């Protein structure tokens, strides 16, 4: 149950996330679960679907202990409903451990699992503030830490699928140069601050609370990097005019359409990098991730299509604040530092870059004239 036996225990299918393998109950029942730092409810299958492969069956179990508490959690896109109980759950290629953990058993959801995305349930990464029914259902990685001497401390390598997850520790052949940390701002979501946008070098001009209106979350949940409206369409103004070689339909830029290109010739050079500068761990000081279109071109394989490299733009307006998503993610060796309230950043192995470019975390970063960046 070493670091070196936790490399490449995530598979996933683009745009469906990344998820790890997973044993509930005793004896105990295999399940591929999705790594999820935007919510902290662990959320399993636990009644027949037409996209489930398995899913969890409780009176297999002699551990279950049922919790007598429903759970309902409609959210802007879909739904899940269930019932919380509580049973044994290990990680094969994670720690060495099995533990006690909270189980929300999905009996009834809508537009919640995927047709062939290979993953039955969701391991909530988060905090407690915001599981469901309420903050009393202690999340998966709190009953970990109590439970066994595993390190307060998880970090996340995606790449674009595959990847690893490693928990109590940072694993330094998944990472090259430095790793630079931003403060987590509270501890409900991964909540961060955001102080300057860049795009191909050159400044969105403004105030930095705008980026992170009304939070800025790292969501491994989320494919899009999704930016507040003024962000998105200051953004979108920008990337239309470095790549104005080209024109393509508004559909595209509101992700309702691929953009197409003959197998291998897709034109990389016309589309600008872009950088997000995260807060530093000292005042006004930061530093830059910076995003390369082979990142925010998201390749939506098709068989039907394969004569051509076609790609969804995934970068989305949100109303709900930034989210830095998969798309931002990968390439990026992200180590979620719970111990001591930072998330840290570094290029990873599997990091992004042609031969023009690379994706980058670079700093430090100076800016005398910063009032706060937070909402
Ligand atoms: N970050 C999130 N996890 C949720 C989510 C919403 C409500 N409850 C949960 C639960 F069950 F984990 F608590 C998760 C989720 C649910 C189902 C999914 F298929 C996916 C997903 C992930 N990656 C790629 N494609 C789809 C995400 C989800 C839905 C909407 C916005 C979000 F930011 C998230
Ligand atoms: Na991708």
């Amino acid at each position: 149950g070493s670091f070196v036996e936790m490399v490449d225990n995530l598979r996933g299918k683009s745009g469906q996330g990344y998820y790890v393998e997973m044993t509930v109950g005793s004896p105990p029942q295999t399940l591929n679960i999705l790594v999820d730092t935007g919510s902290s409810n662990f959320a399993v299958g636990a009644a027949p679907h037409p996209f489930l492969h398995r899913y969890y069956q409780r009176q297999l179990s002699s551990t279950y202990r049922d919790l007598r508490k429903g759970v309902y959690v409609p959210y802007t896109q879909g739904k899940w409903e269930g019932e919380l109980g509580t049973d044994l759950v290990s990680i094969p290629h994670g720690p060495n451990v099995t533990v006690r953990a909270n189980i929300a058993a999905i009996t009834e959801s809508d537009k919640f699992f995927i047709n062939g995305s290979n993953w039955e349930g969701i391991l909530g990464l988060a905090y407690a503030e915001i599981a469901r029914p309420d903050d009393s259902l202690e999340p998966f990685f709190d009953s970990l830490v109590k439970q066994t001497h595993v390190p307060n401390l998880f970090s996340l390598q995606l790449c674009g699928v595959g990847g690893s997850m490693i928990i109590g520790g940072i694993d330094h052949s998944l990472y090259t140069g430095s790793l630079w940390y931003t403060p987590i701002r509270r501890e409900w979501y991964y909540e961060v601050i955001i102080v300057r946008v860049e795009i191909n070098g050159q400044d969105l001009k403004m105030d930095c609370k705008e980026y992170n209106y009304d939070k800025s979350i790292v969501d491994s949940g989320t494919t899009n990097l999704r930016l507040p409206k003024k962000v998105f369409e200051a953004a979108v103004k920008s990337i239309k005019a470095a790549s104005s070689t080209e024109k393509f339909p508004d559909g595209f830029w509101l992700g309702e359409q691929l953009v197409c290109w003959q197998a291998g010739t897709t034109p990389w050079n016309i589309f600008p990098v872009i950088s997000l500068y995260l807060m530093g761990e000292v005042t006004n000081q930061s530093f830059r991730i910076t995003i390369l279109p082979q990142q925010y071109l998201r390749p939506v394989e098709d068989v039907a299509t394969s004569q051509d490299d076609c790609y969804k733009f995934a970068i989305s307006q949100s109303s709900t604040g930034t989210v830095m998503g998969a798309v931002i993610m990968e390439g990026f060796y992200v180590v979620f530092d719970r111990a001591r309230k930072r998330i840290g950043f570094a290029v990873s192995a599997c990091h992004v870059h042609d031969e023009f470019r690379t994706a980058a975390v670079e700093g430090p970063f100076v800016t005398l004239d910063m009032e706060d960046c937070g909402y």
